[PDB]
């Protein structure tokens, strides 16, 4: 069906944005008014300490305002702020935006139009951002891994400008896992998805953040690394056993060859035991991985429609 | 008691079966009409992309149809589709069938008749399928393991044609474990079970699927592999300690014997420590295995009847 | 307070006891009638296959019977049968008995009288059973461990004849852990406990059962074995580092001493790394143990009475 | 806002305090009466065996008493007693005090006044207690770690005299984790916190308690130790591989150098494998740590206020 969008909800986490709030609000309001549909704006203050909350309250209390302000008691994180925002939306299309104006609000109409064609998730890709070699390689690896796992590609995973339909948000609200990534979670349930190119501000994370993010993504996406240990251990054990047998055969055939042959055979046995240790660790990982999946308990399926035979 | 069957429910997962749907529906309807009992057919579309959903809807909307069509929003897996089907059945006997017509629908009456004799689970075994040596050995090993664990044998675990009674499905719906195998889960609760031989289409998984399936079955059935590590480590440690003591005794008795005796004693100590490492890993596995069982939280018991003394 | 007992409930698991059921029922009924209090008897059939269920039903339907019969759909275990029995009791004192008549039913009045003095849990100890050396040593070790952990001693943990008050059973019904031991669980919540000596039939487990039972008890009682790994690793690492430093100091002081000194230093470094490995395994165990305790989620406390100040 | 306090609740765990109860009650009552606000006192008996319960009941039943007595069926721990006390409070400011009179009750007015300035958590620091070197170093390390993790410093973590506002207690009641530390849990949710200096009685834990407390704090605060294993393993593997390559290059360039060069190369390979083992253990820890966090399931966020646009 061609179920169209009739209301748009915008979610913007706020944390120490005193300088950028006025222009952000003005541009977002103008962009939303250009849609021709009903709309609302949600501002979530993640425990700011620079008078942002007062500005948000003033904006909410202004005449003819479409802004809903949500105040958290302290800082909890951008992911938690976004999840809190999702719990108070009312429209059928949800859009996430950055409060630093790094992504222009003027792109919202394009996302709305694309979603009106029948897509559940609409993403964005930043053009010619000129990242460093390591960051570009990491982006390529992450895109390939996500495409292989979820079946949907993602050119830019760190981009904040994205659109979701209401059922996607409803299902994502059912996942209580503390460590995750919202764009991956959306694609885990999306049927139809696409991405479009966008531009960005030319000028505006540390390495320690990058390493932790890589670990989080790998743990959220797959458990194969636990499986690779058994393969490595089996290879090592087979090599060690083959060398041990070959040493005895060679000594029995051509007699003694070196003064330290016994040491070499003992080293081969040691390598075999070391490989067995890797096999054991992989065996433990097999259970640990399933424990984790059962613990975080994502939904198994969703039913779209049920057709019963006519009663007559 | 001889509680007989009065309604039969058929569950068939569908995923890109546009070509086989008409003949499948016709033959299944004919077979069900030959029963003489009330019946219904459930078709679950697992996110097909070849117009199967439209055919299913058309079949459901046709006059005098006994077909219930269930549509999923996207692909989730055959196990999830079967579980969704179980949530919408209404009969007291449940039959699972394959949509590729590899197993003929004409065998259903035999399963119904066998179940009418008082069996809770009725299975099937394919005759003279002529599998490869490795697959046959794996089948034998799996059958032996399942027989030892659940107390019920299974000649063919990969066969899809099986019948279950309503209480079995109800109890299986209480298990939320993500990784499992439905036939094993049924036997875990079944009191009386049997299998019968069937024929199959002569002509129509990859090795990577086989290895993962073996791991899944082993993890679902038992935790002994975690126990074997302690035995291995104890054997290694005892051997190493015995060799270390023997070396000292021999040197003290008959004096020096080799130039590298100290190296040999150090290797023996190293082997003892390596065995201790296996013991430690087994110790960790002891807790991990119980954590997993507590996490997946299968039902502990089911009460069939309670008899109170007469009030008078 | 001297809250006395006014009704006694007897729980007896049944599994293939066709021969012993009549005498068991007769003697238990006589013993219960000698109490002078209200009483009931619960018989749980754990999937017997020797006509025990029919005998139990006949006994329940007999005139002036105090027997409640509970039938399970199949075999699940003695622990599960006892837990099912606890879910249907109605008295304020609960007694567990063995259906093989190994423990005479005539001891019940002594347990009732002892419980009437104000004890929550009353146990029994078998006299001069003349067990083997290993079994006696295991019993002593288990008794010491339980006394140290729960604060209550248990001379015989394998004895089935025991008495519990209703609140103890109610709290034990709140623990859903699959692997546990009921007598230990009772003492975990009991305030006042005691044991008394009893006699037993002279004549009537395998080693594999004993080893598994030891592992279950150790895992249910404590997590210290995970802590011992770090101590062992630290000792090994300190020894290795000390030897490595001593070798260098000795060589620098008195010059070269042996041809294989470098090999010895390398072995010392290897031992240090091996100790570090034990430290790491202990570090993992630290988290695993707490995960297990949080998973099995036993109750934290129970409130006996609350006194508010007089409203006036 | 300047929401002031209007009722004060005092929580005091009791365990064998027969001697100190009268003076404690008298001084606490005098201090509370000096506040000028409504107040109540909660006494929790943690299974005492020295007639403390009778004294508490007598105090509760005395005329014009503000004391609520809570009796536990047996001993469960100070943390459990405090949690039980929190479940029965009614005021908007909660104060915890020690029953041994080590911390004078006369400091309560200072805490109330400080909390009236708008603080959520108010702590205390003991001056010139003259602890040993190891204990002082441990205190410094714990303070630094807590400051880095929660963002709030704590000069003395072992001090019992502290004040909390009602929402903090309400959120802490939502955390069911068995192993934790209440002051850290409070700061995890507090927005504004402070500490003040206090005095203490000059004269009145064992080393085994200190080690367990350190492990508990480390496990409750962070998971970095699981991350350090991968770094250590990578360093070891890189060093071993570099040495192995250097040995071959040197031998090919300048020819043979030592009789035991092959042994050295084998040792280098062994070190590389040992480092790989550390990497694998860190890989397992990555999943274990996230499993633990998902298991103990702390609240993700709290909403303070929501402002909707004016309906007109």
């Amino acid at each position: 069906d061609a179920a169209p969008i009739k209301k748009v909800s915008v979610v913007i986490p706020v944390y120490n944005e005193q300088e950028s709030l006025p222009e952000l609000i003005r541009r977002t309001t103008t962009a939303c008014e250009s849609l021709g549909k009903a709309w609302e704006i949600l501002l979530i203050d993640d425990g700011s300490s620079d008078s942002s909350a007062e500005l948000m309250v003033k904006a909410s209390q202004e005449a003819d305002s479409h802004i809903i302000s949500i105040l958290l008691n302290r800082n909890y994180g951008q992911h938690a702020a976004i999840m809190a925002g999702f719990s108070h939306v009312s429209g059928d299309l949800i859009i996430t935006l950055d409060a630093d104006l790094q992504n222009p609000p003027e792109e919202i109409p394009r996302l709305v139009a694309k979603a009106d064609e029948g897509f559940d998730v609409v993403g964005t890709v930043r053009q010619n951002r000129q990242d460093s070699l390591f960051r570009k390689s990491a982006s390529k690896i992450i895109n390939l891994l996500i495409q292989r796992t979820t079946g949907k590609a993602m050119g830019d995973y760190g981009c904040m400008l994205r659109a979701y339909r209401r059922p996607i948000i409803d299902t994502m609200l059912r996942c209580h896992e503390r460590s995750t990534f919202i764009p991956i979670l959306a694609n885990i349930f999306a049927r139809r998805a696409t991405e479009i190119p966008v531009h960005h501000a030319e000028r505006e994370y540390s390495f320690m953040r990058l390493i932790n993010l890589m670990y989080d993504l790998v743990t959220c996406l797959t458990t194969t690394p636990l499986r690779l240990l058994s393969l490595l251990g089996s290879v090592i054990a087979i090599g060690g056993f083959s060398l041990s047998v070959l040493l005895i055969v060679l000594r029995l055939a051509l007699g003694p060859q070196w003064a330290a042959e016994g040491v070499f055979m003992l080293f081969a046995v040691l390598f075999t035991f070391i490989g067995a240790q890797f096999i054991g660790m992989g065996l433990l990982g097999e259970y640990i991985g399933r424990i984790y999946n059962d613990v975080r308990a994502r939904p198994r399926y969703f039913v779209q429609q049920v057709i019963y035979p006519e009663s007559t």
